[PDB]
């Protein structure tokens, strides 16, 4: 059923995954010495290319490939339009490996045809808490705890094959070449997400959306006017009333994050993330990179209420091309990122996220039900969407867990 994925070190069925109790590798160990030096074979009219993601014209090439060929919804109404500044941010975190940015281009004219990117991440991915409880009942705590140390692994994103080269088995070649380059750096696990079902997720979370500009969202068919709003004399007026927000944040001491906040944000964030079964571990430099504000890309606010920072939230921006509607060019979406609340209820913290996003002209706020995102869905008028983000590991056996046990935000 899966001519490529049946050859890979991933659990092959939900039934296999349901049987996994402890975290650990799928493969017996390999060595860097075992891995081919030479890039994976490709047709001789193509070549491998490692873009320099600190070079504006190489970023622009990838930007255009993804603008025209990256993820669409199933109804080909919207297509992500990640910006050039977003790609630089996403692809170049501290200690990133340039060789893990993998492209295919035509040899003759250097046209970019396909892309996949890996970045390093330090992830806790040991056996989940409940399975450790049972393991300790049975005298198996040691085996269950064996892989508890945060691991330096690869996070994969931005897999894209030009629309004219689809269904030619080029994505398996991309994946094999990325695997080779990662393996050559002595890393043997990856984490990735997808909206499609592949063998085999360890978690799956529904999408959620919070309308900020419902008139536009209805016009572009992101949203509809539900049937119950039809029993109003003015359905759209009542939809705008449902979703209206303050212009000014409510929390005293809210302000944008600055570099001197990095140590305190790291502390409260890590204290929080550490309570989840799967979660990243961030250095000061990584907190700085992934959370300090960057115009048009990432937006991060702290609560510093006559006291050291006690709370913070972040969101990032991905516009989507409105490919199915001529009246608008872009859908300006905010995505809930990391946050931590120690002094105020989480719903009060995230209400200010929505207030700030609306004031900055975002049309919708999106998230997946990871972290404690379910805890403010109803009060803040998030609605469940039509899809799921599935979380996967490469070469890591892992029990099925709930999405509320996942603390890794993907970009
Ligand atoms: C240790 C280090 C390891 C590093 C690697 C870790 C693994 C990383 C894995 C990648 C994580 C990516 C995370 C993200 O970026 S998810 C975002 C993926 N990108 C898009 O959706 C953008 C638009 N679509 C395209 O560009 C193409 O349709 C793609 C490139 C998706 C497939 O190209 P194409 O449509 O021309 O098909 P093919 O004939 O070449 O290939 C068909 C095979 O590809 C399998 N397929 C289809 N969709 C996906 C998918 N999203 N992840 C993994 N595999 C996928 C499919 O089941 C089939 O295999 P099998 O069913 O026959 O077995
Ligand atoms: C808004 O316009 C578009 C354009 C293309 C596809 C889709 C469907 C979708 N794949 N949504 C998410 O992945 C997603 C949903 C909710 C929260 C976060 C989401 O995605 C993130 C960014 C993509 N990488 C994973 C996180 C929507």
């Amino acid at each position: 059923a899966h001519a490529f994925w049946s050859t890979q070190p991933v659990p092959q069925t939900e039934d296999e995954t349901e049987k996994i109790v402890f975290a650990g590798p799928m493969d017996e160990p390999k060595t860097v010495a075992d891995i081919p030096e030479e890039p994976y074979p490709i047709a001789s009219t193509f070549e491998w290319w490692t873009p320099n993601m600190e070079a504006a014209d190489d970023i622009h090439a990838i930007y255009e490939l993804l603008r025209d060929n990256y993820v669409e919804d199933d109804d080909s109404m919207f297509r992500f339009n990640y910006s050039e500044e977003f790609l630089q941010w996403a692809l170049c975190p501290p200690n990133y490996i340039p060789d893990w940015h993998v492209a295919v281009r035509r040899k003759a004219d250097k046209k970019l045809l396909a892309f996949i990117a890996g970045v390093p991440v330090t992830l806790r991915m040991g056996t989940p808490k409940y399975m450790k409880v049972k393991a300790q009942e049975k005298g198996e705590g040691e085996e269950a705890a064996k892989y508890d140390e945060p691991r330096h692994i690869c996070e994969i994103n931005f897999l894209c094959v030009h629309k004219q080269l689809r269904e030619k088995r080029l994505a398996p070649i991309l994946i094999k070449e990325a695997t080779r380059r990662v393996n050559r750096t002595n890393v043997w696990q990856a984490v990735y997400t997808a909206g499609v079902l592949l063998p085999t997720p360890y978690a799956s979370g529904q999408y959620f959306h919070r309308s900020l500009n419902p008139e536009k969202l209805v016009e572009i068919r992101f949203s509809g006017i539900p049937a119950q709003y039809q029993k109003f004399q003015n359905p759209m007026a009542m939809l705008k009333r449902n979703y209206q927000l303050p212009s000014a944040p409510k929390n005293s001491g809210l302000r944008e994050m600055k570099p001197s906040d990095v140590p305190q944000v790291r502390r409260i964030l890590m204290n929080y993330l550490d309570s989840f079964d799967v979660g990243p571990v961030f250095s000061d430099a990584e907190i700085s990179h992934y959370l300090l504000p960057r115009d048009g890309v990432v937006f991060t606010y702290v609560v510093e209420n006559d006291k050291k920072v006690t709370d913070f939230f972040s969101f990032y921006r991905i516009p989507s091309t409105v490919i199915g509607n001529s009246n608008y060019n872009l859908l300006n979406a905010a995505y809930v990122h990391y946050y931590a609340a120690t002094s105020i209820p989480l719903h009060q913290l995230i209400l200010d996220l929505l207030i700030v996003a609306h004031s900055r002209g975002f049309d919708v706020c999106n998230m997946v039900e990871i972290l404690d995102n379910r805890s403010f869905v109803e009060q803040l008028k998030f609605g469940a969407g039509d899809g799921h983000l599935r979380y996967y590991f490469y070469n890591w056996a892992y029990p099925k867990i709930k999405p509320s046990q996942v603390a890794l935000v993907m970009l």
